[PDB]
């Protein structure tokens, strides 16, 4: 399965890389944003957005 969803702004973002930093931080567990931001093919995103992706979702307890 994949990722939920949010009503939101920003541009074209792909659900997979959600898929992989969720069940990424739970088996790799969290604090490993480096380690799991190798998920998904980064090109110039920081590791903040590992963190950052994860932060929100686990507040909306979604991931």
């Amino acid at each position: 399965s994949t990722a939920p969803a949010k009503k939101y702004t920003r541009k074209m973002w792909s659900v997979q890389e959600s898929e992989w930093l969720k069940q990424g931080v739970v088996r790799y567990g969290v604090g490993h944003w480096e380690r799991i931001r190798s998920a998904f093919p980064f090109a110039g995103r920081t590791a903040v957005n590992l963190k950052d992706r994860w932060r929100t979702m686990v507040k909306l307890k979604m991931v």
